[PDB]
């Protein structure tokens, strides 16, 4: 239906915003603290600690199977990344901080995103 394709290209142009804010907001990763998931082999005790470990690769792979609906559902994993980090690093380390950093840095770029979502639909 004619129906159905539209709203395919309203999910693609979506797609395509995504796919710009992640890069803006894998810009401010400099380091890529972020970039890949935590290893199994490296702190096997991770999922003990946390519950829904994200990531900004594993991001990727759902945005290029179309797999955000909406700004909302992005900006839940993107907090995920940031919430993951803060609880199971300490205050005072280089991890911790970089999480902040990144938030604060992140919280800009989705402050327009949200704009451009609402104003082009
Ligand atoms: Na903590």
């Amino acid at each position: 239906s004619m129906e159905q394709v539209a709203m395919e290209l309203r999910l693609t142009e979506l797609t395509r915003l995504l796919r710009s804010v992640l890069d803006q907001l894998q810009d401010k990763d400099p380091a890529r603290i972020f970039a890949q998931p935590v290893s199994l082999k490296e702190v096997p005790d991770y999922l003990d600690h946390i519950k829904h470990p994200m990531d900004f690769a594993t991001m990727r792979k759902r945005l290029e199977a179309q797999g955000y609906k909406n700004l909302h559902e992005f900006e839940e994993d993107f907090d995920l990344i940031i919430d993951n980090c803060m609880k199971y690093n300490a205050r005072d380390t280089v991890f911790y901080r970089a999480a902040v950093r990144l938030r604060d840095q992140g919280g800009v770029v989705l402050r327009q995103a949200r704009r451009e979502v609402d104003s082009i639909g």
